[PDB]
């Protein structure tokens, strides 16, 4: 019989929600999801396409604060045996009200509503035409927002937040005098979703503020008395620098767990994962525990995996909110992956993207590089990181001392690594066009003439207006379209010395290549350390010597490198002996020191959008503290805050956006706080990874790709008028 | 027509009500009487059936709380016009949220719902069936209970009162530690009601006590925290003693309010009443003002009465609160001429019933006196105030010093006014048997005698048991059951010395007899002094001078006076020479001093329950002062505090009910509160009104006559036990 829901669940694309009553799973109205009643338990199945056509599933058990144990328990067996009616193959979520997950916001938009009572009191999700209402909602949140039903009085007010008193025919919502604009733009659309999901359209939405209250709310509240202010400190959050985890082995049945360590310190080593065992990756001091499931443990313990991270959570004393993930081996997310060294799947060198894919990219269409077609696509440009092909107006100064002196023309293309270098270059992109000024600092520039370069960059933008796209890229992690600046030559980068006045250094004996292809075709030519065990299977390298040019080219490689690889043996005036790797003469292994190991990890060249989706985050260093706070669901332009200052963390490059209204002291901090996001991450990630810094209107190309509902003229009107405009219209 | 809902009122006995919404008339479902929203006004009709089969018309107009100008201003007009609609032979009221008056508040027994909004915000009485509810109450009350819709949190409980969670279809009733029994038991009837009337029956409702808090209550409200007290500002009814009172003249050409006093203080004369004009009786500190119309008066004036009374308490500076009540000439209530000392109605003598008959005994059926059935009737004991014929067992002592000292036998039936008596009397009333225990103290007694009497009586009562009834009287104001303690003969009583041994004293030469007769039939023949201004026509006078006797028999005389008259003669052993009311013989006049003015008003021998109604009074001595409270509506067994101390307030006497619970400082002033009582009452009343302090269980026949429900066996099962056996049930 296996209960008649399941042969419903996750039958094709889509969300699904069921609320447990008395040990039954009963569907949640659709036009009623993200409403939550506070003493109950709900299972939530979330279905999506994978790109070969494939379905992925995500199940999360919801509950609420006033839920018993006999209602949870319900929930957490109805996901287990969900998951194997679904063959053990979806990742499980434990969510509680509150502290819910960011991939669990993201599917509700518009918003999440806390309702008062449940099944033990008689309450059900209903909503007959004709109906009697009485309720009052307090609305917080900036980034996610929560709407809990509170008591119907003046007492559960104050002065920051916006309420919203629903009388059924007639809805009012009220913002206190210390709201802030976006908040109440926020709180209409909760507004806006009671008129129009409940009530069907068929209600009248008046907003007000505060000293402006109308007779109707007055009657029912009564008069209005001082208000306090709002508790900042809800849940304030202040998790500045947490980047630290530990991973351990569990075996039990239930009852006798035993748990031992196996990584003190992240990144942790794939190896460590044992298909005969349970895992469970602890990262509890960010509030979030994961389990690991070996395809090869005992069912026993496999259908425990929710008992035993709970008996985890107890045994390391964590808060119950504490937020539970449980993934089968071959399923894991990137949260997950991002936590070891060099995640490697032993079946995913082939194929269509992975076995896993983010909800809040799942709608994007993965569109390859076509530079005869770029200027016309910001998705392209999003993708492959290109504003525009790179054939507009540059000028390339080098700085010496305190001043900005022009590099020959001649030169261009070609960089020393004892110099920093700043660059303007005009940007033309069909939907639009502006500036790009690119800060390169070489490994071995003096820390002076570094510091001198950064101040040069920001003065170059000021006398241009603040109007240019500021760029920080550091020696070795080039972007892109910084590579596709000169022509169809790689750029060229020499570990040597300066090449101003006078360097003279630079011909060593001895000097190694790496030629390293983008998306885009584009090419850069680096030298590093002369060493066998720094060869790279994918891209080739050019090895230098007083005997012969050996152009090197690693099996992994193709048109773009072969190619670029050679145009820089023009330049240093030789001639090469192209050489395919593995059969390659013992006079090449020489000039290495040796023959080591190679590098055969391939590049996760389109599989980079999936194994690390872009996310979007709230920066906020008030007070000396340092705080992020991600922002879920699809990428959106509403959720910009002209007066915040967002990260929009593509993997290859950081983006910090800085609203028109942020701070002063926020704005100028911007490249500093991308710096602390980036020393922060868990992932352990290259410091040098690019930072790029866009100003609110004149959002590159390579940014806005990322927001499908993209308007220029977004911020011509207020917002919040625009929305008021529509309710009350 | 000018308004179709004024054809619908007041057509027959009942009671109806209006919700005024936007100048609008609209009928509240019956099934909902009592319930009222706080931001409304309302319109409501009484109609009594009068004893000479004509309708009678009490017409109030109730504002809430939170209620507008216009709103209140639209039942006002609505008031004045339903008024001129009936002719204006209504009387008029004005009732506040939270201080409506006596005859108000009994119109709903069960209670009174005050509900959160009103036309402005939306809500409505008639509510469909499957309708979603989620409310809290607070009820408090113990004679007139009030539940009051409050938020739903527990910051709106105490450990005192009770609260009723109303979920719908389960109604859960929680009580505070800190409640009293009899609260509780009437706050079992607010969730009944609501049982009953609402959701027709089909609903669940259990009652738990602070501590065993269900699930359901927990899941909406949270978890519990420590309660504070309830707050005893009950009211404080600060108005120990308010017994004065001011007549004043109102003469306004339209706005202009001339307010004049015409009488400082009362009792007032009947004959500053003009038909020409309005008079306002002022009661201000009782909380009351009163607005009589003149017959004759300006039709611009009596359509503006509720202004001026609202003129009024503005121009005094009153609550705006204080109770109004508006009646025509000829059209008065008992409360309004109690004010005024002896009250006439041009032609009422011949009739039943003064125009207007109360609410609460407007179901009594007048049953006259008949010895033959009285031991079958209650009602007959009661409203005749005979426990039963009189011919029961009985002793009489004299007090003499500390002493008790037994009566001549052969002297039963001669009280002298030096002395003072105490009497055992056993009482057979086919209904139960009893005894009471008559405390005569004459008027030239002297202190210590008198006191003497006051202890042995009461400390006879105790030795007895705690059991008899126990009555004070004062001389000249016998009750009747005493009257009728001596066969046929009448009550003797001569204003004389003593009875005891050597007391030779008031031999005086001349002596008048004045001989009355009660409804019952009982005499009693009253030494007066000799005046000719001292006559009355109802009854029969004996005058003894030495040289005759004259046996003078009133016109409105009868067969039992005249009777009494002989009988005292022959105890005087004196020949008559019976003389007819007109026809005064010139010794007779000479004897009495010479002719003077006379008396020959009729009395009340039946419109007297009509004239002045029974009252039901609850008292206390909260703190150091003395507070009565009115219980409104029909006397109700039920309304009998057993921790209470209840004053039964007939015209003829005051009965005092003690609660076997009260405590014992209570009980052992029984006595000193009724006296207390009278002293304060605005009547003016004799200070010599008999007192009788009744014990729970052993109330007579006379006091239980009064409550057409009595069940002896009502107290032999707790009361809450009782009723939460109706409800969890």
């Amino acid at each position: 019989v296996e209960h008649p829901e399941f042969l419903k669940a996750g039958k094709e694309p889509g969300l699904q929600i069921w609320r447990v009553e008395k040990f039954d799973l009963v569907p949640v109205p659709p036009n009623l999801y993200g409403d939550f009643f506070t003493g109950d338990a709900y299972v939530i199945l979330k279905t999506v396409q994978l790109r070969n056509g494939i379905l992925q599933y995500d199940l999360h058990y919801w509950l609420g604060n006033e839920c018993s144990q006999d209602e949870s328990g319900a929930a957490a067996i109805f996901t287990v045996q969900l998951d194997d009616y679904l063959n053990g193959r979806a990742v499980q979520h434990r969510e509680v009200q509150g502290f819910e997950s960011a991939t669990f916001l993201g599917y509700f938009k518009s918003g999440l509503k806390y309702k008062k009572g449940g099944v033990a009191s008689g309450f059900k999700h209903v909503v007959p035409n004709e109906v009697v209402v009485q309720r009052l909602l307090q609305v917080k949140g900036r980034r996610v927002v929560r709407a809990t039903e509170v008591p119907v009085s003046w007492e559960s007010f104050n002065n920051g937040d916006c309420f919203i008193l629903d009388l059924g025919n007639n809805i009012y919502q009220w913002c206190g005098s210390k709201s802030n604009r976006f908040e109440r733009l926020k709180a209409t659309q909760v507004s806006k979703g009671i008129r129009d999901n409940e009530r069907s359209g068929r209600a009248q939405v008046s907003v007000f503020e505060e000293g402006a209250e109308p007779e109707a709310m007055l009657q029912v509240l009564g008069p209005k008395p001082t208000l306090p202010e709002a508790t900042e400190d809800t849940v304030k959050e202040d998790a500045a620098n947490r980047k630290l985890a530990k991973l351990y082995k569990v075996s039990n049945g239930a009852g006798p767990m035993v748990v031992s360590l196996v990584a003190d310190e992240n990144p942790f080593a794939q190896g460590a994962l044992r298909s005969e065992d349970c895992f469970i990756l602890d990262h509890g001091k960010d509030g979030k525990i994961f389990v690991w499931k070996g395809k090869q443990a005992n069912m026993e313990e496999r259908k425990a995996a929710l008992k035993t991270a709970s008996d985890f959570i107890s045994k390391m004393d964590y808060p119950k909110q504490t937020q539970v993930s449980v993934l089968p081996e071959g399923g894991e997310t990137p949260l997950f992956r991002q936590f070891f060294k060099n995640w490697r799947d032993p079946d995913q060198t082939e194929g269509l993207g992975l076995a896993y894919l983010s909800s809040h990219i799942a709608h994007v269409e993965r569109v390859p590089f076509d530079a005869a077609t770029l200027h016309t696509s910001t998705a392209m440009a999003a993708q492959h990181g290109m504003d525009d092909d790179g054939t507009g107006q540059k000028q390339i100064w080098r700085v010496e001392g305190s001043n900005k002196v022009p590099v020959d023309p001649a030169t261009y293309g070609q960089f020393y690594g004892g110099d920093s270098y700043i660059i303007l270059y005009n940007y033309r992109h069909g939907s639009r066009q502006g500036q790009i000024i690119y800060n390169w600092q070489g490994a071995q520039s003096t820390q002076d003439e570094v510091a001198a370069s950064a101040i040069l960059t920001a003065q170059l933008d000021e006398e241009l207006g603040g109007t240019p796209v500021q760029s920080r890229v550091v020696q070795g992690k080039e972007p892109a379209h910084l590579m596709s600046l000169f022509g169809g030559k790689p750029m060229i980068v020499y570990k040597g010395g300066t090449s101003r006045e006078g360097g003279q250094t630079a011909p060593a004996s001895t000097r190694l290549f790496q030629v390293r292809a983008s998306s885009s075709g584009a090419t850069r030519a680096v030298e590093i350390i002369p060493k066998a065990g720094a060869l790279n299977s994918n891209d080739a390298f050019v090895l230098k010597t007083p005997s012969a040019a050996y152009l090197w080219v690693g099996a992994g490689a193709s048109e773009a490198e072969k190619t670029g690889a050679q145009e820089l043996l023009r330049v240093l005036r030789a001639q090469p002996v192209q050489v395919a790797e593995g059969s390659e003469p013992d006079s090449f292994w020489e000039a290495l020191g040796g023959k080591a190991t190679y590098r055969t990890s391939p590049r996760l060249k389109d599989k980079k959008m999936d194994a690390h989706p872009p996310r979007l985050f709230a920066c906020s260093n008030k007070i000396g503290r340092f705080v992020i706070e991600e922002v879920p669901g699809e990428f959106m332009q509403e959720d910009l805050a002209t007066d915040d200052v967002m990260l929009l963390d593509t993997w290859d490059q950081v983006f910090v956006w800085v609203g028109k209204d942020s701070q002063d002291e926020e704005k100028t901090e911007a490249l500093t706080s991308a710096k602390r996001y980036i020393d922060t991450d868990p992932a352990h990630r290259d410091r040098r990874t690019p930072i790029t810094v866009v100003k609110q209107g004149f959002e590159p190309p390579s940014f806005v790709g990322w927001f499908l509902g993209w308007d220029d003229s977004y911020w011509s009107v207020d917002p919040l008028d625009r929305a008021l405009a529509e309710l009350a219209a």
